[PDB]
């Protein structure tokens, strides 16, 4: 169990930590660390539609999906770090990075065309039990402005699981 809270995911700007900067996220703001559903996007994990809440229904809030409807966090294009805070600790397989195709529209639902097919960012952790915070560097792909869905995914060793992150940023050029 756990969330990323820097750029602060959807999820945690929900909750009380992340100062309730969306709103009307139902159950999603009292534990944002529980989006928890199988491994492997994009070939299974959560379905198309259903990325953001991980197909979990009492998240389904965090479905919606327009221009308006969610918080971004402002980035400059370029190196990135993710930052999770780790409430339950498991053996990880890895910690990776999505992002939304150019061109994708924010006014429709998240899906796998959505998304561009492979991470633009991976960190392999050989099974190994993390510290209760992890920071993950990164590089945005080149060519990348505008409002964009970042989808970070912590893939979980030892169960069948992985837990799904979605992050709304608005990247100025480089
Ligand atoms: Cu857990
Ligand atoms: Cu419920």
């Amino acid at each position: 169990h756990g969330y990323i809270d820097s750029p602060g995911s959807r999820a945690f700007l929900c909750s009380a930590q992340g100062n309730e900067q969306n709103m009307d996220c139902g159950l999603v703001k009292y534990e944002p660390q529980s989006l928890e559903a199988k491994k492997g996007f994009p070939q299974a994990g959560p379905e198309d539609g259903h990325i953001a809440s991980a197909g979990i229904g009492h998240f389904g809030a965090l479905d919606a999906q327009t221009e308006d409807r969610w918080k971004k966090i402002p980035i400059t294009a370029g190196e990135i770090e993710f930052q999770w805070e780790i409430m339950i600790q498991h053996k990880t397989s890895s910690w990776e990075y999505f992002i939304t195709k150019l061109g994708w529209d924010p006014n429709k639902p998240l899906t796998r065309e959505q998304f561009n097919s492979t991470p633009f960012c991976f960190e392999d952790y050989q099974e190994k039990m993390p510290s209760s915070r992890v920071i993950n560097k990164c590089t945005l792909p080149e060519g990348y402005q505008g409002y964009h869905v970042i989808l970070g995914v912590w893939t979980i060793s030892d169960t069948l699981n992985a837990f799904y992150q979605v992050i709304d940023t608005t990247i100025s050029p480089a």
